[PDB]
Formats: C-alpha cells, structure tokens, sequence
C-alpha cells in the first residue's frame, strides 16, 4: 500500500527501452488519475483519466511547458473501472511513449519535451490505492 | 529547487505544535498557489491565494470532503508578490491552523476536519519556484 500522490525518481532518467510498470487499484468514488513524467517544473506528459468530466469519462494527455498546459490529447477508449484493478505500462521509444493499461494497448503520445534524459521522475497522483510503481529496461 | 507539484508527508500525522516552513518566489505572472493539507481523498486545509481571481486578488481558504468544497472563507489581505520571495508557516493549533506569511500573522483557519492525526501530508501546487518545504515541532 503505497502512498499516493506517490513519487518515483528515475535516477538515471528516462531513456528508449525504459518500461515503467504500475498496478493498483481505483478507489470507488473516483474522479481522477494523473501520472506526470517531470523535467523540472515541466511535465513532459501528463496522462489522465477523468471519470467525471462533465458526467462522461475521457483520458486526456498533454504536456505543461513553463506553467502553460499545451494542445490536449483526449480520447474515449476507457479501460478504469471504479473500485477495479489495473495495470499501467509505459515503454519509452525513441519518438513517443506508448502506454498499455490491463495488457491492452491503448495510445501513443509524441514526445513534445525532446531532451528525454532530463526527465527525472515520474508522479503518481489521484484517486487510486497504489500497489507497485517501478522501472527497468527491456 | 523542488519540483512542483510538492507532496511532504507527514510522517506520523499532524499534531497540534507542527510547524510547517514554506519558502520560495512567486512566479512574475502567478495566477494561483495552493496548499493542501490532505487527508485520505480529501483536503483538511485548502489555502488558495488567486492573484487573479477577475482581476482582484484574494486568499480563499476551504475544506474538500468526499469531493464536494464546503464553505468559503475570503481575505482580501494578500501579501504575496509576483516575481518575490515569500516565507509561509503553518503552526498546527488545537483549534484552528495559524498561518503567518513574511512572518506576520496573516490568518486563522478553524478546524472542520476534526481527526488531526489522519491528516497526513501537505500538497505544495501552483505558480512558484519552491525552494523549501519542512516540517518541525514547536
Ligand atoms: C477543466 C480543465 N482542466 C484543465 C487542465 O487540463 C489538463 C491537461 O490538458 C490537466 O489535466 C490539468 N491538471 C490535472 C491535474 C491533476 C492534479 C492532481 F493532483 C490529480 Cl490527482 C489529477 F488526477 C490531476 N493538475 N493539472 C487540468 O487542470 C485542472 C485545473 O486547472 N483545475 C481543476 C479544476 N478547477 C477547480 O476545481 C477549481 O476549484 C476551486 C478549488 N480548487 C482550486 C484548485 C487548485 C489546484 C491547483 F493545482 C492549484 Cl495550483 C491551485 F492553485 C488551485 N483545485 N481546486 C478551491 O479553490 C475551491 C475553494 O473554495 O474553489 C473552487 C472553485 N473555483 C471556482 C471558480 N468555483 N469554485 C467552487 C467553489 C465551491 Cl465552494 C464550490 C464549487 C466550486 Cl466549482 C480549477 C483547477 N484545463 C485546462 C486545459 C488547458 Cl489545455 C489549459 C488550461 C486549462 Cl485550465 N481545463
Ligand atoms: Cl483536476
Ligand atoms: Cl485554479
């Protein structure tokens, strides 16, 4: 049972081949889930699920850039369930992350914040119980 | 130089005489600052000063239960700064939270979540280069 918002450094940074893996589970009520990979104050990409923006469920990705949040990403493929396991999965590539939930592979997003190395952790936060948080290379 | 968004547990929970040392410089074209006192899914303390909230500036404190604000409580002193330093204490009290900015006494926030101890870290957020953020016992 971690504690969450839950912060996992990436102590050499993140590099292509990087695959962070998160299990948990969503808390009942849920409203929202963030993960933030972060250069600096900079989020180099910002993947939330919503479960309640405006009574309808939506993941948006997104990249916040010297405070100012950029062009959002959204997409209605929803794969949380309230009160449910899952799994997240990242795999850093050369050009985007790809991120798969519960094995399924759900998007890619671009890399915007190209200088990847200089991404130092990644932040987990909002209405989950988290189980594990961790990274290797494959 | 702490990476905001800034989560400081608290390990063993507040107690009354915690004392609690912010210090950093509110960015030039601040909008919004927030600390959050949490507890479990929601936020004991919330204090919010908006340096734009329709071009007035103003500190508004509130308490988040199950997702829902309660009641706002608004100041019109305000003693922070675009682009200047600022120093924020909280002192934990029986009662209420004291809050002092630039060591002056700026507010009183009256308890509505009355379990202190499960209160268990304080959420750093918004328009600052955060350079510190500590707790002690008074
Ligand atoms: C709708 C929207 N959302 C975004 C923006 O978009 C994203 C990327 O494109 C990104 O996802 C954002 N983001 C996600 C997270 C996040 C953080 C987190 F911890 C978890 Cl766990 C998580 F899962 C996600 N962080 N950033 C998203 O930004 C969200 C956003 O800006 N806000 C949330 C919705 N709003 C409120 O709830 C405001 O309500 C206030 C309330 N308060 C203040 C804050 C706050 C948060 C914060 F981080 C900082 Cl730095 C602050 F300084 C303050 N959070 N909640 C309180 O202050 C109460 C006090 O009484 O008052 C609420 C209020 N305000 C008004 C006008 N009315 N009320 C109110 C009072 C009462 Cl009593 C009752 C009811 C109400 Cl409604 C605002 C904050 N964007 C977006 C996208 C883009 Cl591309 C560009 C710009 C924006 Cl804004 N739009
Ligand atoms: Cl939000
Ligand atoms: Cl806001």
């Amino acid at each position: 049972p971690l504690i969450v918002p839950y912060n996992l450094p990436l102590p050499g940074g993140v590099v292509p081949r990087m695959l962070i893996t998160i299990l948990g589970t969503v808390k009942p009520n849920a409203n929202r889930i963030a993960l933030d990979f972060q250069r600096g104050n900079d989020v180099a990409f910002h993947f939330n699920p919503r479960f309640n923006e405006n009574n309808r469920r939506v993941i948006v990705c997104n990249t916040k850039l010297d405070n100012n949040w950029g062009r959002e990403e959204r997409q209605s493929v929803f794969p949380f369930e309230s009160g449910k396991p899952f799994k997240i999965q990242v795999l850093v590539e050369p050009d985007h992350f790809k991120v798969a939930v519960n094995d399924a592979h759900l998007l890619q997003y671009n890399h915007r914040v190209k200088k990847l190395n200089e991404i130092s952790k990644l932040g987990i936060s909002g209405d989950i119980d988290l189980t594990s948080a961790s990274y290797t290379m494959i």
